[PDB]
């Protein structure tokens, strides 16, 4: 019954933390976010712009979807996102992440009305 808008939000978007490279926030994130609930989520993007410019990527370049489907959309322009990776040692409960900021292009698929993002589909660094 979460929306799959709702779901995007929940997984992807942080608009406001600046993480630093191998530091705590995915840490943080994938636990407050419900990522490590049942299972540790082996990888993550989290996205730090205005929740705003991610709903616009919807009206962005057109592309194919991961999955050949059609409705994916790339950013015009990169994006502060950071990268989320289960480290090795890791065993449920015990979810440890690696933390990669980086800036890249992001790629979303669309859908609804309003069309908005329901899926992070990559990032590309173009």
């Amino acid at each position: 019954k979460e929306s799959r808008a709702k779901k995007f939000q929940r997984q992807h978007m942080d608009s406001d933390s600046s993480p630093s490279s191998s530091s705590t926030y995915c840490n943080q994130m994938m636990r407050r976010r419900n990522m490590t609930q049942g299972r540790c989520k082996p990888v993550n993007t989290f996205v730090h712009e205005p929740l705003l410019l991610v709903q616009l990527v919807c009206l962005q370049e057109k592309v194919t979807c991961k999955n050949g489907q059609g409705n994916c959309y790339k950013s015009n322009s990169s994006m502060h996102i950071t990268d989320c990776r289960l480290t090795n040692g890791s065993r449920y409960p015990n979810c440890a992440y690696r933390t990669s900021p980086k800036e890249r292009h992001i790629i979303v698929a669309c859908e609804g009305s309003p069309y908005v993002p329901v899926h992070f589909d990559a990032s590309v660094e173009d």
